[PDB]
């Protein structure tokens, strides 16, 4: 027996309702990607390990 | 008063013209109109 506000609370969330706004307005979209974030890696090797 | 009924028309009562001949034919089938479905979703429903 589970309620809706357990499933709320507890249930992970789909990703096909959602709402976009640009600037000041909101438009419609029927698909948003690439909202990745990346950091380079920097390295230093020395003589003994 | 008088309610009228109308019944639909027998299958066999049917005449088929090829061209601008006529053909004593047995059976006719497929004659059937099918159109796709677009469709387009938005985020937010």
């Amino acid at each position: 027996a589970i309620t809706p506000e357990q499933i709320a609370v507890e249930y992970p969330i789909p990703t096909y309702r959602f709402v976009v706004s640009v600037g000041d307005e909101q438009i419609p979209f029927n698909n948003v990607s690439g909202l990745d974030v990346h950091y380079d890696v920097i390295e230093y090797k020395d003589g003994i390990g």
